[PDB]
């Protein structure tokens, strides 16, 4: 299954987010090549370092429009993790990737540990932001990964480990570490 990439550098996508992203040239080359496919579907991926990423998350646009000083961004919703498979040239001048769907998670009993300790020292820390409405929100959520989806918008984690979120498909390797990043609020 192939799909039209798009690299970001300053936000990361996970599954469940909605997100402008500002499109420069490779980026709206990819924009207009999702919007021809069949599926629409647009592959969001980390930076390119030195290799693929491991993963990125298909998306779909929901949005393209110009913004303050006179660029364009894209609104996307993450749906699901991808595996990153060969790349190529493609319709359009975009980059192209082979994707794979990642295997769902069972909820293992000590996954809804993990998810209860992790949810309560967020709500601490939105508490400490009085990110009050969110608060509400976070109280009724109970998917892991879409609460491990809830710090991908926190402002105190760094873009390199918003990456490793996404390139651990691991629930309680993900609930794990965001646990010890969320227990950073000393």
């Amino acid at each position: 299954k192939s799909v039209p990439v798009l690299f970001v550098t300053d936000t990361i996508v996970l599954p469940g987010m909605v997100v402008p992203i500002a499109l420069d040239d490779t980026a709206r080359a990819a924009i207009d090549a999702a919007q021809a496919s069949e599926s629409g579907q647009l592959l969001i991926a980390p930076r390119l370092e030195d290799r693929y990423p491991s993963h990125g998350v298909i998306a779909k646009i929901l949005q393209v429009g110009r913004i303050a000083g006179g660029g364009t961004a894209a609104v996307v919703r993450g749906e699901r993790r991808a595996q990153i498979g060969a790349g190529a040239s493609g319709p359009g001048a975009a980059l192209w990737v082979e994707v794979t769907e990642v295997p769902e998670a069972e909820a293992t009993d000590e996954i809804k540990a993990l998810t209860a300790e992790y949810k309560k020292l967020l709500l601490a820390m939105l508490q400490r932001r009085e990110a009050w409405e969110i608060i509400d929100y976070v109280n009724r959520l109970t998917d892991p990964s879409a609460l491990a989806d809830t710090s991908g918008y926190a402002s105190y984690l760094t873009n390199a480990q918003k990456r490793q979120l996404l390139e651990t498909v691991d629930v309680t390797e993900r609930l794990r570490v965001l646990i010890d990043w969320t227990s950073d609020h000393l």
